[PDB]
């Protein structure tokens, strides 16, 4: 039994998952997010209570308004860096692809459906058929090259084209389509390591773009499990609470429910076991 397994059982029998999440909420530092609250940036935010910090937000270079609801989450100890962003709005899809191009991003990880519970959680920012999707505001076009439909997720091969220079880039779109938290981390871990197998999270590429609806809940679960697993391969005894609080310095409110926190503990334990 490892230290993480000992702690996981202690929280389970003592039923201390909600006070632990309350501790993480109370110890979370607040950072200024002034740019997100500008009146001109109101239509660029999906939710009023979700904003990127000024010190870690991703800037759209050489644009009139450089703002996008996206945060660069850097973890130097794990040599990992993700871009956690919101589900693009119909008017911010052009900015979403401008960010992907400027940051040299290789893959996009989508952990939500287009509609969920009678509500649209994300705009259709990529084409579903052979028709080209134009984004004249930033000068980009997206074409669907291939699609691999699996049981719980779908992988779309996309072509991001700079319509002004003709340069094209292949983007791997990993779309997890069956997020309820899941009762078992087997499906989530196999989806995460399929993203790992593509080499998209490797340092020779730009930061991968992780996003759900708000980009803090399910995206925080994906980033926390992946980062903690990398830190375990380095032989380091990790403090999952401290790792999560450190990532919360780059984007507010990572992990939204105690169940998401408990699922992150399960995915880290089962993920490290599958390597053994
Ligand atoms: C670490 C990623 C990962 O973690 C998982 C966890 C489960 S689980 O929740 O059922 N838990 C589990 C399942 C099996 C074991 S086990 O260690 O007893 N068996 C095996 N380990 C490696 C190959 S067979 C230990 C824990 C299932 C599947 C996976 C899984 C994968 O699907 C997976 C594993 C590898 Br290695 C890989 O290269 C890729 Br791609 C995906």
């Amino acid at each position: 039994p490892t230290t993480i397994e000992r702690e996981f059982e202690e929280l389970d029998t003592q039923r201390r998952w909600q006070p632990l999440y309350l501790e993480i909420r109370n110890e979370s530092h607040d950072y200024p997010h002034r740019v997100a609250k500008f009146p001109e940036n109101r239509n660029r935010n999906r939710y009023r209570d979700v904003s990127p910090y000024d010190h870690s937000r991703v800037k759209l270079q050489n644009a009139e308004n450089d703002y996008i609801n996206a945060s660069l989450v850097d973890i130097e100890e794990a040599q990992r860096s993700y871009i956690l962003t919101q589900g693009p709005l119909p008017n911010t899809c052009c900015h979403f692809w401008l960010m992907v191009w400027q940051q040299k991003t290789k893959a996009v990880v989508m952990l939500n459906r287009i509609v969920e519970k009678e509500s649209v959680k994300c705009a259709q920012y990529w084409p579903t058929d052979d028709q080209e999707m134009l984004f004249k505001e930033t000068g980009f076009s997206v074409k669907l090259l291939s699609e691999d439909v699996k049981s719980y997720y779908t992988v779309h091969l996309l072509q991001l084209e700079n319509i002004n220079s003709g340069e094209t880039r292949t983007i791997s779109h990993f779309h997890y389509t069956t997020w309820p938290v899941p009762e078992s981390p087997a499906s989530f871990l196999n989806f995460l390591f399929k993203v790992r197998e593509s080499g998209s999270l490797n340092p020779d590429h730009g930061p991968a773009v992780i996003h759900c609806s708000a980009g803090i809940g399910r995206s925080g679960t994906f980033s926390l499990v992946d980062t903690c697993l990398v830190l375990m391969e380095k032989g380091d005894d990790i403090n999952i609470k401290q790792v999560l609080l450190n990532m919360r310095k780059y984007r507010m409110g990572l992990i939204q429910t105690p169940d998401q926190l408990r699922f992150s503990y399960m995915a880290i334990i089962e993920g490290a076991k599958c390597i053994k």
